[PDB]
C-alpha cells in the first residue's frame, strides 16, 4: 500500500483514536494526507490564524499594530501568562496578537476577537474570505474546548488548516511585510517543542501553532517548516479520542509528523 499509509493507520491503532495529517512539499508538491478531510476540534490553534486576520487589518489599515490596547479593568480569562504582565499599563495590538499565538494567552485572544475580528462569526469569516469553506470558530475562550466526538462546532480539516496556512504564511493574501512578520511570530511560538518540532532534524526550522483542548485526548499542531537548504513544508497534525477522560499523547502528534515528512509522494 502506499508509501506510510499503513504505518500512519498502526499509529492511529495504537494510540486508539483519530489522526488526522496533511502535509505539503512547496518546492516538489508532494503531499501526504490521512483523515486529511475529517474534522478535528482547532482547541486553541485557531489563534494562530487570529494573529494572521489582525496583520490582515493591519495592512488594510484598518487597524494599526501600535495602538496601545488597555484592559487594566477587565478580569483575564485562565492563562493569560502575556497579559497578566501587561495589565497594568496596557499593550500594543501588535505584542498582543504575537502573545495570542506564542503563549496561547486567552486574554490577548478573547481581547482581540471582541474589538477587532468580531468575535467568532467574524473569524469564521476571516477565514471565509482566504478561501476556507471548513474553518468554523463558534464559541470564545474557554468554552470552545469541549471537543465532543461528532460535534462540529469549534472544528476545521487537517487539509483546511494546511491550505490556510500556506495561503497566509506562504501567500499573497498578506503582504511581504506581513508575512516575515507572520513567520516571525509563528517561528517564535513557545509551545510546540514535543510535536511537530520534535519529528525534524535540529538544523531545519519551525514556525508552528499548538492546540491542547484537555478533553477527549485532544490537541494538535500545524507548522510551516524550514529544511536545509529546501523549500518550506506545510504540516498539519490534529488528534482526538473517544474517551472524554482520556489524555493527549505528544509521541503521537510528532510520530505522524515523522511519517508524513518521510512520505511525500
Ligand atoms: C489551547 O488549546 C489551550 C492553551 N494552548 C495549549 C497549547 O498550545 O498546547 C496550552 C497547554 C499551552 S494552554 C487553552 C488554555 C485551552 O486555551
Amino acid at each position: 500500500n502506499t508509501k506510510g499509509i499503513d504505518e500512519i493507520k498502526n499509529l492511529e491503532t495504537d494510540f486508539n483514536g483519530r489522526i488526522g495529517v496533511y502535509a505539503l512539499d512547496t518546492g516538489s508538491g508532494k503531499s501526504f494526507s490521512y483523515r486529511a478531510n475529517e474534522r478535528f476540534p482547532l482547541c486553541s490553534s485557531f489563534k494562530g490564524f487570529l494573529a494572521a486576520a489582525v496583520l490582515k487589518g493591519s495592512q488594510d489599515n484598518r487597524l494599526n499594530l501600535n495602538q496601545i490596547v488597555n484592559y487594566n479593568t477587565r478580569s483575564l480569562e485562565f492563562h493569560s501568562p502575556i497579559t497578566t504582565k501587561y495589565k497594568d499599563n496596557g499593550m500594543s495590538l501588535g505584542d498582543m496578537a504575537a502573545a495570542a499565538l506564542q503563549y496561547s494567552d486567552n486574554g490577548a485572544t478573547n481581547i482581540i476577537l471582541e474589538r477587532y475580528i468580531g468575535g467568532p462569526e467574524g473569524m469564521t469569516k476571516f477565514m471565509r474570505s482566504i478561501g476556507d469553506e471548513d474553518f468554523r470558530l463558534d464559541r470564545w475562550e474557554l468554552d470552545l474546548n469541549t471537543a465532543i466526538p461528532g460535534d462540529e462546532r469549534d472544528t476545521s480539516t487537517p487539509a483546511a488548516v494546511a491550505k490556510s496556512l500556506k495561503t497566509l504564511a506562504l501567500g499573497n493574501i498578506l503582504s511581504e511585510h506581513e508575512k516575515e512578520t507572520y513567520q516571525t511570530w509563528l517561528k517564535g511560538n513557545t509551545t510546540g517543542a514535543a510535536r511537530i518540532r520534535a519529528s525534524v532534524p535540529s538544523d531545519w526550522v519551525v514556525g508552528d501553532k499548538t492546540g491542547s483542548c484537555g478533553a477527549y485526548g485532544t490537541a494538535n499542531d500545524y507548522a510551516v517548516v524550514w529544511p536545509k537548504n529546501r523549500a518550506p513544508l506545510i504540516i498539519s497534525v490534529y488528534t482526538t479520542k473517544n474517551e472524554k477522560e482520556a489524555k493527549h499523547e505528544d509521541k503521537v502528534i510528532a510520530e505522524a509528523s515523522r511519517i508524513a515528512i518521510d512520505n511525500l509522494k
